[PDB]
């Protein structure tokens, strides 16, 4: 396993295999006539994928040369999944017809440094020109196209996220989870909801199949559980000459309490609702209070001054009504101000961002938007696990989509914008020959791309790409049509932050892993 | 883990020889002159079966390439088998049928998403001519007659299982166990029934032989254990008023307290039985309440403030009868409200929809048959294990059949209504001509498992296939009379769920395995 | 593992060479001619043997295909063995016969189903004239010659054997072990009695071995510690004042219970026998109770709601005689009437005829022999250890034998009866041709056990068949003596359920034949 070094073009071409490897291993799943590719499973079967990353992120060559290069493009890859996972085929074939000009610029004996200089304030240069061509996207006819795009002439799933995405609103929060059945289902639920089932089912309800249901009950926090002093009876009488239902927050119940707590709702005196910790200590108990204030309760702590026997009778708070089963617990609309739910949304703005990031972030915002508004939930189902998460994937790429064209908008999409940019910008100069040469090979290698886009459908790439070279504005090429007409008609916008994202990171990977010139390697 | 990439054609005949080979070992089985599979097991004697998801489930090749593609297709047949577990060959046949003309297509330069497409509309198209077809079987003589064809022309296990059937009622519950004899004997047992024993063996009551019965007795529910319980000397002395027999379910009884009842009933003081709780906690908590329903008592609570101490004379469960042995015992005519009976199978009902699934069912349906079903045993008397796995084996092929039978309704069998709907359905078109390709080639080649059928019987497959395409309607070919007629008279009948749960999961799995274009593998 | 699949002409032959090995290892013991085999063993001795299943148990090759072949033909040698014991050379051959014969059928094409139902139906039809020409023995003349047959020319030891039996009574046993003198030494003694040795050795009374032999003494058996409680004063003193000597089974005895036993020893005023508790705790609870009932005496202990430290004189049974040895007790006479004999047999009776079988019936007949009758102990003793097993295994052999004559009776053995049964059901038809040729090839087959037999004798096989198939009755050939004469002079009868066992398990073995089609191994 001793190192071994080599220099120059004597291991760059060994790259290359391996580049070229790893290249067609990507390139054959683009497009709609594209096709899938199966992963061999250590543990149990293969699965199914059309997505290049989903391809190559286990995939490692027996030699060195060929494993270390596809571990060096792999991380471009890796970061396109964390942050949308689609168009890794398109950074993938850039980076191959990159890496080759850069041969091509090393055969002249060209610095390589200077190179990416002016290749990258190129591709700033076509960031400007994106951001400038960059549209809105408003309307759910273009957010059905593009997931349709995204799912495969699914047109079901599409218009589903539609309207799930038009009813729990631009900030709601919208979650895919597994089905079995042929057909997906489809849940709002919205108000407060906690996954915490009642520790007596003693709590069956009037509703029949053990259905609980409360009309404007009263909102409770604590922190204890109530053993010791087995003594909420003032509690206890000041809502019963209230005479309304209740919901208690704790730490616990012991039986001994429970028993009564049980033994009285039947009675009817006080209809009781009480809750395990939904969960961490900390955060669970922020977010009750905030839950509080939404509800009308107050900040209720045991943890401080105040006792749980010792306040107010108004500090309970108020929900219009809330309906618990064996599991869920759900408010559907409470009595609280906007003006304060609202101030709370400032105050959690800036935690929506902090500095953990992939934990923080969206745990955070699906809260928050639960807190505002409702979640959906839709139950994907299929007939195999493997085509579960077949489409589950491209379910989560088309939710990742859809939030990057409303966040942003979308672009002239088929690429037609991104030629048509660069062949405005191949005006642009550098500071020597080098970086003039450097643009251009930028230029002719994003050239590739679209000419293997035509490719994958069996059709000649060079004049189908001269044609739309030829055309402007609306004028593009349909793959799944063949042919030439409006966006518009193909539907064929691209999503831009997912565009600009992965093509600039790309840019950058290339830029500095073209500057290769020597080897270390282990022996087998 | 080296890995090697492969591409096209290599590939596809690996995995056809792979999948080729399985198949054909797999066809020894099918029909009724299929015979049997015998696999080497390292513990002991080799295991001997006929059907083939049994022999894939540890099916492993030399090969990296049949291996991946065993293990890859194996999911189908593993998830078939969970499903019903017979006509499992039939279902790899047609699959295999499938595998080679999809790759014949693609041989021909065919668009995968296209066939994708294509099977996907024949399947529904199938599937709906299914549901039309299916007809209703409802009389007994035509149960015990598919009972008998999926017992391999078994007649007496048909009417054994028919009059387990009947005596267990629609929603009653049969099971298979091992039998001691020499042949197999069928017992039916009814009412409430779980295994526990009397605590001593001087609990021996007048009946001879050992057993321990009484007539019209009380029946009282211990939460916890009896330490200084004991006290229920006023309910004893009611007891002791009211002339009655007792039995008593309790966690545990102290050692004085045993022996003092022990000779209380021997001097007939009281004459009293005792056993413990059926099963878990969450069990014996839910069900506890099932038998008070059944026997109309009131359940001794140790979580509420009523206990032994504090009870009312009719708390006591009431049955007619009890008859219990060395660790059974059965319960005769409890006197309790059946409109609660419905309401417990109404919260059954509700609870049947449940993740835990099997595991769930064995109890959920336990107390449905205790309540208004009923208990088969069917003990299969034999000498060689081996023996006694193929008559189990043919008792819960029947037992699905008949229950699928049943609930679903049947269709001819055989696959006359393979090839009738193939035929009816060979006039519907798709969006395409590579789609109408792909579902006339599927229809062409659906016919595979009867060729197969025919040919396992020493007969021309070419032959019959032609007569039959001549003929229509019922009219078709049987192996057991070894010639036509119609296929009603041999009452060989289909559930529809397993023939379409089989087709639609073949083509789902076969679709996407030919999409396939690139291989990886991993080297000894 | 890596699997290879064989099919067919090659698995069939690699089945027939696994009956090669097959024949080859058993013909070595078939007759007086067929001779005793050597059991290479590493850890002790090579053992010498005959019984058939003995020879095969423990025979695994290194060659995969005849391997699982053997593994799985183990299972019928191995439930022979558990079911009789003895023929186990003849049954194997007759199968083996039958294997082969079917398998040249099926080279010839033979049909499974064919053979199935026409070797059911012949088995069938055979057990029926089995049980129809079925002849009972009970003098113990022709019990002496089948015990002789068992035991090759051993006269006194069939002596011994039936001498046993009839002392035992029908329902009394027999066992037999090794021995120091090389005379085989019968000791049987009638009553109750079971080893024990008395913890102190001063017990010993003016009679040797520390045997003492007591006059109506007040025997108590306790299950619960009497090491704890000692005391008993009361009882002590009244027994004292009545003048009998004393007898007690206790659980253990204190310090302070044995200095005042061992005063009441030394100081001779009462004698008195202190015995630990027999056994396991439940079941020996249960036979002390047994054993108190067949003495008249009341079961008192703590698990009996009598007090210690009160009780009454009479509540102690009294015993005509008892003896007491250094480590064993027997009782001549005790207060026991055969009403309370049948209660206690029939109630073990019931538990005699169930499931357990093994390791709990043989218990039970010792307790019920010890109830009515008495044990027998039978001491083979010879020069060499491996000659022991060897004539404790056919000792056994004949012992289990014996059992099953006397408990069924016998039909005409050294295989005539074979012959006879092929004779006259040479009138069989089936329901086809090929069910007939099945029916056919296993009626000629039969004639191979008696065949073989002849060969090893030396003498013309088939023509003494045809010679014996001239005759009818009980005229045949003796292979001790090579000559032809009556069966009865000699006494060749068999016991008929060991025939009709082997005839089940051929049908099982051929219904397991019949489906060898396709096998699977594994190889590095």
């Amino acid at each position: 396993a001793a190192k071994d070094v080599k220099f120059g073009n004597d291991a760059r071409v060994k790259m290359l295999r391996g580049v070229n490897v790893l290249a067609d291993a990507v390139k054959v799943t683009l497009g709609p006539k594209g096709r899938n590719v199966v992963l061999d499973k250590s543990f149990g079967a293969p699965t199914i994928t059309k997505d290049g990353v989903s391809v190559a992120r286990e995939i490692e060559l027996e030699d060195k040369f060929e494993n270390m290069g596809a571990q060096m493009v792999k991380e471009v890859a890796s970061k396109a999944n964390d942050a949308a996972g689609d168009g890794t085929t398109t950074a993938t074939v850039l980076a191959q017809a990159i890496i080759t000009e850069g041969l091509k610029a090393v055969a002249a004996g060209m610095n390589p440094m200077d190179l990416k200089r002016g290749i990258d304030k190129a591709v700033t240069a076509a960031v400007e020109e994106l951001k400038a061509l960059s549209v809105p996207c408003s309307d759910s006819k273009a957010i059905a196209q593009v997931g349709t795009i995204s799912a495969n002439s699914d047109e079901t799933v599409g218009k589903l996220i539609a309207e799930a995405m038009d009813k729990v609103g631009k900030e709601g929060v919208i979650t895919v989870e597994d089905g079995t059945g042929l057909q997906d289902e489809l849940d709002v639920v919205e108000g407060m909801q906690f996954d915490r089932g009642y520790l007596s089912p003693y709590f069956i309800n009037k509703p029949e199949t053990g259905a609980v249901e409360l009309e404007s009950p009263f909102i409770l926090l604590a922190d204890k559980k109530i053993s010791n002093i087995r003594e909420m009876l003032p509690v206890l009488e000041a809502v019963a000459k209230a005479g309304k239902p209740l919901l208690i927050i704790a730490e616990d119940v012991e039986g001994e309490a429970l028993a009564t707590l049980v033994v009285n709702t039947m009675r009817g005196i006080v209809k009781v609702a009480a809750v395990k910790a939904p969960g961490f200590g900390d955060r669970r108990k922020a977010m009750l209070q905030d839950i509080a204030t939404l509800t009308g309760g107050t900040v209720i702590s045991e943890e401080i001054g105040m006792e749980l026997e010792k306040a107010t009778l108004e500090d309970l708070g108020q929900a219009k009504r809330v309906v618990i089963n064996k599991d869920t617990t759900t408010i559907i609309d409470g009595v609280g101000e906007e003006a304060a739910i609202q101030g709370r949304v400032a105050q959690i703005r800036q935690q929506i961002e902090e500095a953990t990031s992939d934990y923080d972030r969206e745990k955070l915002q699906e809260r928050v938007a639960k807190l505002a508004g409702g979640v959906a939930v839709i139950k994907v189902g299929a007939a195999t696990e493997v085509e579960m998460k077949e489409k589950k994937a491209r379910v989560e790429d088309a939710l990742h989509a859809t939030r990057a064209a409303v966040e942003e908008g979308v672009v002239a999409g088929g690429g037609v914008a991104l030629i048509r940019v660069a062949s405005k910008l191949a005006d642009l100069r550098g500071q020597n020959e080098d970086q003039n040469v450097g643009i251009k090979v930028a230029l002719r290698a994003m050239e590739a791309p679209l000419r293997q886009i035509v490719l994958n459908c069996g059709e000649e790439p060079s004049v189908v790409a001269n044609t739309v070279k030829g055309g402007d504005g609306n004028y593009g090429y349909n793959a799944a049509t063949e042919e030439y007409g409006n966006m518009i008609d193909m539907g064929i916008l691209d999503p831009t932050k997912v565009t600009r994202s992965a093509l600039q990171y790309a840019a950058s990977v290339a830029g500095l892993m073209i500057t290769t010139e020597c080897m270390v390697t282990d022996l087998p």
